[PDB]
């Protein structure tokens, strides 16, 4: 499934909500067009990963996160668990998130 993060409120309530399954985070700028352009991927496990929890931040709608989160490089991709990150790594490297995901799975 996926859910947009519009204020830090549903960034909390949305880890807790993913319980104990794995939750990348994906911070972009949507309205960028080369960052929003390796959305075909991350966003599109959706279909082929249903047993995935993916967050869509928009570092210029929930600018709130994207400070919290020290965001000063996009895109980057986050790992978070039971509240926890547990691996991140930031790139434009599509083909990265297939093996990062297959690790904490």
């Amino acid at each position: 499934m996926v859910k947009q993060i519009e204020s830090k409120t549903a960034f909390q309530e949305a880890l807790d909500a993913a319980g104990d399954k794995l939750v990348v985070v994906d911070f972009s700028a949507t309205w960028c067009g080369p960052c929003k352009m390796i959305k075909p991927f991350f966003h599109s496990l959706s279909e082929k990963y249903s047993n995935v929890i993916f967050l869509e931040v928009d570092v210029d709608d929930a600018q709130d996160v994207a400070s919290e989160a020290e965001v000063k490089a996009t895109p980057t991709f986050q790992f978070f668990k039971k509240g926890q990150k547990v691996g991140e790594f930031s790139g434009a490297n599509k083909e990265k998130l297939e093996a990062t995901i297959n690790e904490l799975v």
